[PDB]
């Protein structure tokens, strides 16, 4: 699956080609923007809250857990992933790593063998 | 999975031992037969159309895709497969491989999963 | 996944340390205790006369099938479980093998691809 | 796979089916007689002294680490088997269970793929 | 996997893509060719024996029981391979599918974890 | 799997918590070293020339490809390992990535049904 990695800032670093094939943005195009651009609203204006809330308390949701979620392609269409969130530290400053399961092919078997009764 | 090869108009001429367990028919009750015959209506009277319009048009929906689709046993019953059909030829003429999966199983854990809250 | 051993009357002879973190008791908790107290009702005051049911007419509906049914932990939560059962004789006296594996993280992956369009 | 219970002193309590059909011993013939009826020697022998050592020692070489070993079948062919021991308590007495999978075709596949370059 | 039929006298009737890929033989250029050619010596030169005895006999070594065999490209490289004989009926005379599994990964990596210790 | 990154000279980067685990290094420890301490010798006081020979001639041996190779933990103990580069570039510079698979238990398990005939 695809690989993204953030500083504390929710700024993209790290791009793998998985993630460039997923999201359908170069690294070059991803890298120094926010982690937001990949998810739609509401999840997009609040994500630096969701980073910035852990910073704060140490409280993990994600982290450590995993969880389903919708992303966005570049051209504007949403998809279903798993994400498992990775806790790093380079230089004194915390890292991210996401590691993006596209269920896109799951959710669409699930729901034909819904729809044929 | 069960396996059936037609020729360029849809009649049965291999019929795999798997196939007949999945179909309910046996090798020589469905060679000489029409697939038309494994599907309910309304694909089965379209199925005809669906093989002369690839060869008109060489433009694929399933060939190389693959898809959910419902099936048809001997009996009536209905029942959710995969699809994969493969393209051959074989004395100047084509002829088609179609793979089946059943799905029933699958579909009956999911249906049960979602009755059970 | 889980394992527990009942007497022909329903009473829970050996519990797995996998059952014990399944359903939340303790084996010499469980042990003793009729198997109905791992699932809600109606099945729970039924499991008797299934039992019986079986050891009258010798007919299966779980045994050599297997089925997907609601089991209940001690702190009073339900949950999605696959249940398989093996008929044992020991002593003179039948004894049945329950084996149950844990669906909960299958029927919320599910649920959660269903949400999310 | 396979699933056999013993006492304290290896006395065979419970006899799955799975393990008729893998060790050649009805359910009748296989309670009440020694588990290390299905081993070849050395460990046939020995297998007394692995219980006793345990029951003194309370030190684990095979429960809750897991061990592939040669089993053997009533007609006296040998086997590669995964051995998982479990351990469980019942009226006072300390009970086994042991979960067998059955590597005959592992093996083989591997000597096959070893032998044929 | 790949997938070939042929005719009860070995020569090759259809030829799927997936075989092309592994073979290295076009459709074309298989088809009406013995299946022999796809096998080194001695089973090349007595692959015809072998369909030959089966016709008599009516006793199987591959048929419903598979076997993990030594496959030949068109360049001549040899690989290790499974394979499943189905036995069909078409318009009076007997053909077979053979499914064919690429081995070569498998092998590689057995032989490279026994290399390294 | 274990994750490990970096820079074009082969310095860690960034460490992940199963690389910990598996390596025997903290992430403060491994950071800042040579991807080299990782690896026994020959591979160890070649590497450097294995990523100089990469940047001059843009020729992959082990990225888009794969390979099995032997690892070395902090104790010093060396494993089998499946590794996966991938290649990626930010502000300017490239960084690789390292996927680490422990095949320990696999070369186990195969050893094993070796020597028990
Ligand atoms: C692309 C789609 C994504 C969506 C929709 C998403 C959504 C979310 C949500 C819902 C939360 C938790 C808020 C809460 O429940 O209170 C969260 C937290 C967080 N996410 Fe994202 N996320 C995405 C991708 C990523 C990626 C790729 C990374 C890392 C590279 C990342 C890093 C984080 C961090 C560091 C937190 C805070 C830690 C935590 O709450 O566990 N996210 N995100
Ligand atoms: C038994 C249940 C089956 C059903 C319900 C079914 C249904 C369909 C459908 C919906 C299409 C595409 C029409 C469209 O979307 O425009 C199609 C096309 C086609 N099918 Fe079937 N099919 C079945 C089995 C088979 C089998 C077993 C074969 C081959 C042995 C086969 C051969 C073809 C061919 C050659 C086409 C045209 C190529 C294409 O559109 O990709 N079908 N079928
Ligand atoms: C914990 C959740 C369980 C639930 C909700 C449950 C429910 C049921 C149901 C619905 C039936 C069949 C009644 C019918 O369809 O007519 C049944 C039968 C039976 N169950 Fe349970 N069961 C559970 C656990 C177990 C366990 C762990 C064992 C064995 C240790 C067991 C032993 C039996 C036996 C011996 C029968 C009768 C045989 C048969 O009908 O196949 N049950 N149970
Ligand atoms: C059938 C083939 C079997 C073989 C070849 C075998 C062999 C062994 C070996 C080599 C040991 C450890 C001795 C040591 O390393 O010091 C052991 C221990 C033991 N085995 Fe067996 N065993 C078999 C089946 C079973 C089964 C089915 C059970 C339970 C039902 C069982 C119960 C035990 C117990 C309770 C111990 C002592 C606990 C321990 O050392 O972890 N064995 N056996
Ligand atoms: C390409 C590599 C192949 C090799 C090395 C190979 C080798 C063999 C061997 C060793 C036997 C059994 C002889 C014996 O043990 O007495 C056999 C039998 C046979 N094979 Fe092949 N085979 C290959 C491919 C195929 C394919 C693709 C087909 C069908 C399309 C096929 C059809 C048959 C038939 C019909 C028999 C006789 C039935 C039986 O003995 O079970 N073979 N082959
Ligand atoms: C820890 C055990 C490792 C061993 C034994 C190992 C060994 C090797 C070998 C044998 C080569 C190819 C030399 C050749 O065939 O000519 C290579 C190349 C390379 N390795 Fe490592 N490696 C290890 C880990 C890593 C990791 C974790 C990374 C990245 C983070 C990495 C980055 C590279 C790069 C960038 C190349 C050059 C590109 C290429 O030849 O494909 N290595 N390594």
């Amino acid at each position: 699956d695809a690989m993204i990695v953030i500083d504390g800032h929710g700024i993209i670093q790290l791009f793998s080609t998985a993630a460039e094939r997923l999201f359908g943005w170069s690294e070059l195009e991803a890298i120094g923007q926010n982690v937001n651009i990949l998810m739609p609203e509401p999840d997009r204006s609040r994500h630096d809250s969701y980073i910035s809330a852990y910073r704060t308390t140490s409280d993990p949701h994600i982290i450590g857990i995993g969880r389903i979620v919708t992303g966005k392609r570049r051209d504007g269409t949403t998809f279903p992933m798993h994400l498992s969130i990775g806790e790093m530290q380079s230089g004194g400053e915390p890292y991210f790593t996401g590691f993006v399961r596209d269920l896109t092919e799951h959710q669409q078997t699930q729901a034909r063998l819904q729809e044929l009764q």
